[PDB]
């Protein structure tokens, strides 16, 4: 099946496709609602026709309250015109996936800074080749922040790491750096749609 | 020509179609990513098909930051896969032209609500058949606002217009609850049409 | 003529008010968040002393917020509930336009800064003023720190209305005369519920739905 | 042979134009600048096949317009200027619109205002010599109420610019008026071309603003 | 080895630096708002004393902002036209980091929280700590009332620096030391050019640019 | 260190001198300036029994104020520093207006205000060892915009305009303009500091 991935719910602007080979693009600037859609046409031609896609997976957050709501609106709009189903995915969860990936973390504590003095913290565990909920996402004070597992070796990924001295535990390794990888969202919605979990392009909306 | 017309830049949702007829839905509530697309959805069919739109216009702004965002996203992936222009409209200009439609005025001054204790603020007169801004639009304190016509007689449109007492100029007449409407955003799109205004899905993009 | 039904749970004031032949009749009392207890058994109080079937009704208001997350929310789920069941409009209306009516019957406030406290160190905030009995509201509402806070008028009389005038110290402008205490009052949901049924502006139950800010 | 570059974003329109070899191209665009500029001067080369390095002079409107918008221009020129070692050529955007207004509708006498801010217009008239539009007296920001000509009461002329959205708090209005033009970049080619002739290029140090 | 070259106007200060072969040299003077008229100027005289050539530069780093909303961006043009003519890579770098690594030069600071003052009584706020030489950024900038600021440590020893904290009293936290007349140096926008050329994070001269927050 | 400094910013014309370190001023309202500096600066200059060849530095008002006033002011101070061939101190007036509600008023901390079409110059400064400190960033804004970084004065023209400040302060005086000897003391801070330039680039905010 041909897939497209996008994501814009960070300072990160990524986009991504799936006939069989997988093609990334990712790009760091602070501006979404302009390069977002530039980015789906450079894939596309560099690569396929855009009619030819079956299913469009997304980031639907948390993150930037505006960022996510732009990506939402697009693959609201893309969808609709062309008549296919959406792939709502986590942003925490690529994150999980993004830090198996890059450093092979199997028990991945995701957390991306938000407003408030908060953070937005999900934990995720490698199930088959995927990253998957370990309870619930959840928006806390980095001082009430907890995990799942007991402390084995696990990895903390994401912006919200910049808070890790105020949290009551702390993993082996960190990358405070990791933002939302289109590939990884890509990765995730394989699984996803391999379970037909898709939706309307109408019910594509962001995590409260 | 077939054109279609999408508002969420204030607690208004709105969209709006023209074979040759002439179909309005306007709905009141803070959601915007939700509600849009079913309001597409309800006029293609109770009035016609996607691919044969030929243009989309939409408000531009000013107005809620998120909320033109939103309807931004949705039309730039919208006209994307439909591969058609669309039409960028300002929100002030909208307010100028329901304000003509409805009360006859020919002389709107309009003001929108913004942040920071201030206004956007836009002067519109009629010419031909539609309201053209005169001068430029702004985002100013209440105090400093200033229209460009002597006082003849002119109309204040928009909730801008709950500082009217702390404004140094008041019209005769003014309604301080209008919000932009897509029938009206429809109407100034035609003009715009005609003239050849449209651009590439990407262009579209909210006012500064 | 026109039957209507108010209920408001979205600060610690519980309330409902019953509009039945000119006739105005209301229970108020603050607990605190145990809306979900007692709602209900207000409704049905009400309706039995003034001795009117619910069938009767011919639309519900209610506190659509801004206030409590839950309490907003439980008098979004009753009303939805009666209004959905017996397939009859409902009028969504403003917990701060709710302050400013009540100010005005109580202090007769012509020009009402209504402020409610709310979560994370901000305070709700909608500026009202009287046009032809009602009180409209004058620019937008908003969720703002205290610090940031701002009237629409000039020189002019005006009241703050409400307990995020408990941050009253933190903020720009004070008022020539305020109250912090106040809360919302169905009975003054009810005048507004009256104003906007005369406009038609009644929607579905599945509408009715809470403000975000 | 001279080539020349301009580059315009004191208002809205952002627009870029080149003179090589006789030949004149242009692209114009109305929508944050910083974005769209170097990337039209990019596409604008690209399509007429020529390097920067061809490049004599680079010619810029140096407002009155957007207080940010023309220092980003500003700046842009600055530093191509000075990368290249070529010179700069400042011109007005008043002129660039009397100049437009001349090609576009073939008036001789131009008043062009641009709408300034706290309720100003920026003002400045100009009349046809030689196929250059040239500034007659001063240009000035003024509220719209004291503006004046300097020409006899209607020959004819003609009101460009934003700025004549304010045509009746104004003392006078000409028969005919384009209250929507903008500077374009193809006009500030044309009037860089005489500025050019005549040797008025300076460093790219120089390349500056004008404050009315 | 590698020639940078180091450019930022987005306060008061106007300062350019220059990397080559290991050496480093800077201008810094603060002038209000007559940046256009000095940035390039100099550029020539730094460039001029150190004996390099211009096409020597293999890269052009700039202050993004935040700061003046125009300041920042007479920055970003000159860099724009100076690095798309001579075709090089340009590196984009926070003004809050530059405070953070001055801070770390002049006052031994290896956790910083960097505030610049902004417009309509906010304050861009960012907070670094040093990795590696490097004063790294720790959770996300941004603009926020000065009594809504908040640092990512706990018993920590750190540093105020920058122009934001005149607004210290109306701060929650204060910290052991401060400097509030701080400003970024482009001297130390250098380093931290550095640090981002080590792991080729430059871009076209069409991306430099501004950041939103 | 001998110090010389001038004001034209305003109405108000005055010129000061640190000599032996003694602190003499002359001050002076006149609404005019491009005719009594001069004079002003010969009598005070007598008066100490000094010579302009001993001066070190001239330190004088950068603004914000009346422009005319200020660009002479600046005109005057470049032409005495290139011929005598000395270094200039630039020091806001707005910090000159908290240096001195600071010695008269005894005020710890001021909100400084000039007015300029319809906006005010703002500038808010705080007590640190003797020396009026600017806190956050000066600006030129409409009165009601104004804010304030934290017991404190309010200073200067601007000060007219105080309705819808939207703060009102514990004390004011609105017909405040800047003084010499005020210049004076935050020119030795800055003297100190070695906070100098050429005559070259003394220049309004
Ligand atoms: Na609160
Ligand atoms: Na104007
Ligand atoms: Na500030």
């Amino acid at each position: 099946s041909t897939l497209l991935a996008l994501d814009t719910s960070t300072e990160a602007c990524s986009v991504a496709l799936l006939e069989g080979r997988a093609l990334s693009h990712y790009e760091v600037i602070p501006l979404h609602a302009q390069r977002l859609l530039p980015m789906v046409r450079d894939l596309l031609d560099e690569a396929v026709a855009l009619s030819a896609v079956d299913a469009i997976a997304f980031g639907r957050g948390p993150g930037a309250f505006t960022g996510v709501r732009i990506a939402i609106g697009v693959v609201q709009g893309l969808a609709f015109a062309l008549q296919r189903p959406v792939l709502a995915v986590s942003d925490l969860a690529i994150l999980a996936q993004r830090a198996y990936r890059e450093q092979g973390a199997e028990r991945v504590a995701a957390a991306i800074d938000a407003r408030m003095d908060e953070v937005y913290w999900g934990c995720y565990q490698l199930q088959q080749g995927e990253m998957r909920l370990a309870g619930s996402e959840a928006v806390l004070p980095p001082e009430r922040v907890a995990v799942p597992w007991d402390a084995a070796d696990w990895f903390g990924a994401g912006t919200g790491w910049g808070y890790v001295e105020r949290m009551p535990q702390r993993p082996v390794a960190l990358d405070a750096s990791l933002l939302p990888h289109a590939e990884d969202l890509l990765s995730l919605a394989g699984f996803a749609w391999a379970r037909g979990e898709g939706v309307e392009a109408e019910q594509a909306l962001p995590v409260y």
